[PDB]
């Protein structure tokens, strides 16, 4: 057991999907792994063990921001063999062309948190997927016929910004979706050796003001999560 | 009515309690309140609603980290009427004199977070606590026979830092307590033109390594809730 | 003796009053103490000692910014063992409710000074008052029939700031006066593990230049003056 | 013209590989182009166009560090309708497992300039390439037969870097090589709308101190140029 | 009249000497000029206006850092006519070769304040002398057989730096003197369109407190002094 | 000898001319030296050695910006003997009067760049020049009836900015010419022990947009390169 996962080393996938609500981790057990097991419960956070097609796979929520799900990805790569962390989340879009439910690939992750100033000497690291993860994504998604778009995220600590202006210039440098999380998963992947990939869901436009409700994101955030677990199988090979 | 919390205007208490746990905040609910009735799930972040002592009081959880907490403080002002807020957590000691169960309140709360540099212009932003609140918690403490220190918190975006030297400077600059939260919530407060405190048990020393039991920790940790709840009926005056 | 101070251990009482103007240190020494004596002179710092009703009180100027405060804090608390240090002085209000000769007492500072993150590994320290002292001065006003606010001052480095924005952020935030030295020696004193009170009399509105006329400015401070050593008297407890 | 090119719209391909030594642009015309013919050589900053397999490309340098690459990359976008950007640089190794002329693909760049923070708020702006790009890149490779790593670069302001340490912390981050432009190119390409990509080849090994000679940068860098070439090939399709 | 300066517009030369020391204006003004009057008492920072062999001069001081200076310096510029500061002071060596007694005038001025990045949107603004005066100063000098040593001064705001790592950094990059102010007169002087210079006094070693006698220090002061007036007459020219 | 200098100890007189284009060396060589042979031709960077009156000078193109020049000017330094660096080149202006074809000196040099940051423990380093040879240009402009302006240069990263914002900061600090080197050649010669200095011709107006001929313009080219070897043979004494 680690600090905020009550399991043991064997009881999670070497590969684990990664929403922000614990409730879609239970929503993805229920509807896509077979003999599913409950593998963690702390503070809520609940965790799954299952396979997908034969293959072994774990889905458990890291929470929301930068903070929280540091803790939880940490967790699972230093204690329980975690090899691979996909997050599968939601996003907000600022670009015009994109639209709710639009599927968006993360390959890199900017921020306003300090954490990776913080481990890289107050240098710019950008913030990177794993190459071979974002490429398997991309192709699972060709052979699933659904469309998404491969860039920049941007990973924000307040989803309440006093800053909007600050959106005008993620528009200019093309950021397909603002999250919460992709940046610090990325800055812990590399601290402690292992690989990520996050692949959001539009969920809102920060623009238009258009947005899914809290039960969709829950339960109907469906093109991503094939899209990760067949993406597992591609690399697999 | 939120995204992030379903329910509405007159569902919370003026004043909520937060701990970051969303499970101890139904501990809280059933243990200290009368008739208290759950009015969130999202997310599981469960929120409660019942009264202590005949007064209407609010408890809800958190989540880990300044981005997390963040959210549901700003939601419970601006959307729900709520103008206190009383973070009841947990910290880990640096000084040697502060000792496992101590309870700390935070009048003010340092951090290696960005989000006060981006509200305060890139300058320095004393996160602090509301003076009354901060008496009301010391009153109620005394007359509780419970000892309480007054002083700075730390909120850490990192809970495994690379930084094993930011310790030594946080002993050196008599910093009382670590957590992950506060700051963000005073930051909040100020933002919104609300009112907020956090108290804390030390439950770890990350020098000492002390020792005590489970049910004189969690008798504290009682005594820490207590301590809120009546710092709220002083504070009603 | 000490590079700004020309006296020895034993010369200065446990506590001093510090006003940034030189010229107010004599004044208050005539007016307010007994018996006393002059302990500095370097570079016209005029420093003494003597007593209020009994109790042992040094008073002398601290000079204007961050910088001079620093030096002369330091040198008392590591060299003349003081144990509090209170500054008395001027602040200019940017909130419209706060008023000409209202007294604000700065439970914490803000600051656009480099000091503390020099310090503080380049983190956000908050810099704050002793809680005692800052409760014992709202108790001590209160007993001579007036009602303090406390709050965030704002410590500037520039008393001519380029930057006029500053002080709409400054109200936003709720910042109750702007001053010159707080944040620093709130800092000196977190350093070298001594206790401060900073206590301020709004000379100003810093948009709008009226004045107070030179009897009512002198009657508010006399009532300053009395609210800090009536403090010290109750923080003997 | 513009102020550093000396040629007019329709001079260069849409696609310009950019070595930072004008003279291996040189090289690169002569040993892979056909029918090159100069278009610049302001400054001597040499560039060429001609034709590879049917396939009308362009290579010019860009001189050394980022804002010497930043003016060449952006005339070419804003004034010669360059729509993708290939650096075909050299780098140092920090890694172990890295040796001399080994080929690594940049899908990221880190940095210690201040450009991207000056685009980007003073926030974490993950300097990225064009996934299509870099996909093109490793699949040219490996159909060449030759091995290349894809991951992240370092962009160095100073080649003689008065900070050894930062070193271990690029190691400890994985990093495949430290150039000088990557990142600024990158920065370029989503500022002013264009595509880039840097491969460079190992000529240094920082650790061991291993490096080839300036003529061996010059004239025997192939396996880069024969990758960039076919990736253009591939991205055509 | 300005908050700080109880004069009006001719009251004070269009050049002014400022010793740190207020206490030195009174020697100055009776020592060196001739029919000197006094123009300013406010919180007993004297201020008086002679000639010196028929020149108008002024002399008053600036109180100890950069915050206090940049009061008295703006006010005296923007309300007074003032065209040339010249700071007197002394400073800290760090460099072995530069010894007690030696005369170093401040080209430029390195810091560790805040001030000119708050003016100069966060780069490096290089604080600098006016050159004329520069020269004058040296010119003056060699006339009395005094050498002085020409470059950069590091302005510090915390005499007592809790960082002893940064001298050995000062050290290297060959500053000649450390003390408190020049930077802040020569971030005014830029703003508001005046000249300043800043001439110092070794007085000690940052690292090995010996001293000089009295008798020296005083007969090292007057010839600063001395330099400082010769040098206006130069620039009169 | 070196990565980007094929040349060996003693190719190289003690001082060398720096333009920013190589072209311009040998422009340079042709019209000012005697027996002028080319020293390197490395990546196409000329340089040459020569004599003028009598006394060996090398002129050698340096790159355009800062990590560029740094490169080259370390070099030098280190690998060959230089003591004096003369950066030649050309800047543009935003003061209304600062003309086309004004000689300018930068005694100082602001900057954008981090790079100077990283040497200096992230204070503010003042970027400046040798002050004896400055004061020899300033003496050799005076000999040829040319009059040079001595001040601050902005040595920017960025040729085409973002940030239109900050030529108006630059113009209200008066700094007299925009160019991107002498910052950090200034860097490079306080951190190796070396003596620098740049000397600009205004060759464009940020404002006016002002007109002069070819045929001026490039006598006050040569101007400028005169008032450089002169100023070399003053130091010579
Ligand atoms: N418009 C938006 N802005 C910022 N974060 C999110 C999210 C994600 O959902 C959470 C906040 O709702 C958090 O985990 C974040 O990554 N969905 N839509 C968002
Ligand atoms: N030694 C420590 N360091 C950081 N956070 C905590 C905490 C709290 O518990 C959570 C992390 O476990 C987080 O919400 C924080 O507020 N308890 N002890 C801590
Ligand atoms: N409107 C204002 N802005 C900045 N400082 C002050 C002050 C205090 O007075 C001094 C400036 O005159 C300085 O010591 C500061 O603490 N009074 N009113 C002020
Ligand atoms: N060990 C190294 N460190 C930094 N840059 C380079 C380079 C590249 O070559 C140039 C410096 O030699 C510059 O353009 C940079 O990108 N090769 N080897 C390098
Ligand atoms: N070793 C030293 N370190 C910092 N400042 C000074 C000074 C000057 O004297 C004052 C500090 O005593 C301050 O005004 C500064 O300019 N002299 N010696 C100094
Ligand atoms: N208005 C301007 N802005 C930036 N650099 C320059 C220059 C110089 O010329 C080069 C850019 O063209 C570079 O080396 C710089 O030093 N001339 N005019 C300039």
């Amino acid at each position: 057991a680690t600090p905020h996962i009550n399991a043991e080393m064997g009881d999670f996938a070497d590969v684990v999907l990664m929403p922000g609500d614990p409730l879609r981790a239970k929503y993805i057990a229920e509807t896509f792994l077979e003999d599913a097991r409950e593998v963690n419960n702390v503070r809520g956070m609940l965790g799954f063990t299952g396979t997908y097609k034969g293959r072994k796979i774990s889905v458990m929520g890291h929470g929301m921001g930068i903070p929280s799900c540091s803790i939880y990805t940490k967790e699972l790569i230093t204690d329980f063999g975690v090899k691979k962390i996909i997050r599968v989340g939601s996003c907000g879009a600022v670009l015009p062309h994109v639209k709710l439910r639009d599927v968006v690939i993360g390959m890199g992750a900017c921020t306003d948190s300090k954490v990776n100033r913080i481990r890289f000497k107050d240098h710019d690291f950008a913030a990177i997927a794993d190459f071979d993860m974002v490429r398997n994504a991309v192709d699972a998604a060709k052979a699933l016929g659904i469309d998404a778009r491969v860039g920049n995220l941007f990973s924000a600590d307040l989803f309440y910004s006093p800053d909007g202006e600050m959106f005008d210039v993620m528009e200019k440098y093309g950021i397909l979706g603002v999250e919460m999380e992709a940046a610090g998963i990325y800055g812990v992947a590399a601290e402690f050796g292992a690989k990520a990939l996050t692949i959001c869901t539009v969920s809102a436009h920060i623009r238009t003001h258009e947005q899914t409700t809290a039960a969709e994101a829950q339960t109907t955030f469906n093109d991503m999560i094939k899209i990760a677990l067949e993406s597992v199988l591609l690399g697999d090979k």
